[PDB]
């Protein structure tokens, strides 16, 4: 039976064209019309999502799938929901659903899934990356060449090896395992806090050791490396208190959650040199508005939120979704960790 | 017998105030003046280097020993080792004698000595940070930060995870080593070329695999990192031919030496796109005059030359100097793969 499928992307433009496998783009749409179309699905893509007059409530009556990325997201509100006649699948070709009412979902009888565990190597990576720029200094490096400077001094005086340092890794989930993994060779001390000890095999690996205690790791740490979920406990976790008791000079890396920083908190003691820099691509709000005072504090190594969405993290995301319209079109089941809501049943963890 | 030691450094003003531990300066002179004093030798600290009425001029004539690290270097002319009645040893706090006038030095009956070792690690981890900026395209992200923008698509296009690329170091002595056990856990493909190849234990570990043509490895390589010293074959051989035969959208990572590459061979070949990204820290001339077109051109992430000046590998510096001088007061031998010149024989590497 003939599907319609609407992709919601944003429009890439001429990075499209730069890029031909910049696939979460309206441009190259995931890489699937071909075979979308070859199958006689109709594939509609649009990056025009908000508003009653825009393209994608066009086609929310009659469409069967509905597929967006975390970067445009076409918000899946109850509303859309009651309009959509035929709705049935929630696809996000990346990991995360905050952009769809689960609740809503799950009573309209919907499945909505996501491709689990895809973008863990490309955060752990880029975590690794904002360590040793972090360490090494390099911004003030790169600040110099742009504006025709070369004063040694002035970057050496901050500028240490990561070898020998202790990295204390916040949560040790897949993100923060495959961290410690790429962390060894560099001969750090390697600490580690989380719900869950690693099997000792992985620790000797790792050379990473378990501190059950989180306030007596912190204080140990020159560089501390956030890897847990925003929930009630973590939510401004960080906070003037807490960043007090951190070694002065402490270096924090937060591919995590901008909120788990209270925002403030975090500004203040970069301006005092208690941190000595930050560096992360979540921010709170997120987009982060031109005003964000994290791009502008002393020692920022900031980036917007990209790092998930590398060309290689795009490809997982890319054949992942085509993995589950495959299924959905020949009535299999998806990978369980992919399920969000199951033909109306939202999994337990999201309930 | 007490000496008078002459160290010379550039000053770091407030860099010195700010981190105590920033050994190579005037300001904190290697750490080693208490000990020194202790010991009834003087220990005269100068960044006043250059004309006939500099201070180091004055002292010239009578010091035993002069001191100075590749940063601010004292330059020992056939000229001034004339002037000098004292003068036996001549030490640089770091690595890098080219500021020393070897064959003078050897005829007169100097020793002169350096610390043998003490950048690797530091420069293998400068090349690791660096591999990851240019793959994950940290700069631009970096760029609009500051500037107040948030354009995903405009970093996204030329971001990659580094797992599962063909890096290729070009040289694989110590740096290259170290850094190819760095490069491990990221699950690359790593190769090599040497002009030795390395035991088949360290292959197994490193998983990295040698290239005997240098011109087969070349092609297949999303990463190149030099790793070579400045020789009459090395020296441009990075020209246009070669950067042509290159992978379009080649990265490279140079902190051996600028000369390996043909200046405007790079910037004409990254305005071109074929080459990616180029980052380093060495230059041609160095320092980079304000005007150096590396500097200015697309797709850089350049510093200064700081890799080996971190604040761990001043403290390797000043503590292998201090070695050297303790075994020079009690007349014994340093190790010997510091010397460079020894009572006046030239080391047959420098003849």
């Amino acid at each position: 039976d003939s599907k319609k499928i609407v992709g919601v992307f944003y429009k890439a433009n001429e990075y499209a064209t730069k890029n031909p496998n910049f696939l979460g783009c309206v441009e190259n749409a995931l890489g699937i019309r071909d075979w979308l179309e070859s199958q006689g699905h109709q594939y509609i893509v649009t990056d025009d999502k908000e508003g009653p007059d825009c393209e994608l409530e066009k086609h929310i009556p009659d469409l069967h799938v509905l597929i967006s990325t975390p970067f445009h997201p076409a918000y899946v509100t109850a509303e859309r929901i009651k309009k959509a006649k035929n709705l049935k699948l929630l696809l996000t070709a990346g990991i995360g659903s905050d952009h769809i009412d689960l609740q809503a979902a799950a009573a309209a009888g919907l499945t909505v899934a996501e491709v689990t565990g895809s973008n863990v190597v490309s955060v752990a990576e880029d975590e690794l990356m904002r360590i040793l720029i972090l360490m090494r200094n390099f911004v003030p490096g790169y600040n110099q060449v742009v504006k025709g400077e070369w004063n040694v001094a002035g970057i050496a005086y901050r500028a240490y090896d990561l070898e020998g340092k202790t990295i204390g890794t916040v949560g040790a989930g897949r993100i923060g395992k495959l961290l410690l993994q790429r962390l060894k060779p560099f001969g750090c001390n390697l600490l580690y806090h989380d719900r869950l000890q690693m099997a000792p095999e992985l620790e000797k690996e790792t050379g990473a050791k378990f501190v059950e205690d989180l306030n007596e790791m912190l204080p140990k740490c020159d560089v501390i490396v956030i890897n847990m979920p925003l929930t009630e406990k973590t939510r401004g976790m960080f906070n003037k208190e807490l960043i007090g008791k951190l070694k002065k000079g402490v270096l924090i890396v937060n591919n995590a959650r901008g909120a788990i920083m209270e925002r403030q908190a975090v500004v203040d003691a970069v301006e005092s040199g208690h941190i000595g820099g930050y560096s992360g691509d979540v921010w709170d709000p997120q987009p982060a508005p031109k005003d964000h005072p994290w791009r502008y504090m002393p020692n920022q190594a900031m980036t917007p939120h990209t790092s998930g969405t590398t060309i290689d993290a795009q490809l997982r995301y890319a054949a992942g979704t085509k993995d589950m319209l495959e299924r959905y079109f020949k009535g299999e089941d998806f990978p369980t960790e992919n399920y969000i809501v199951k033909d109306g049943e939202l999994a337990p963890q999201y309930r």
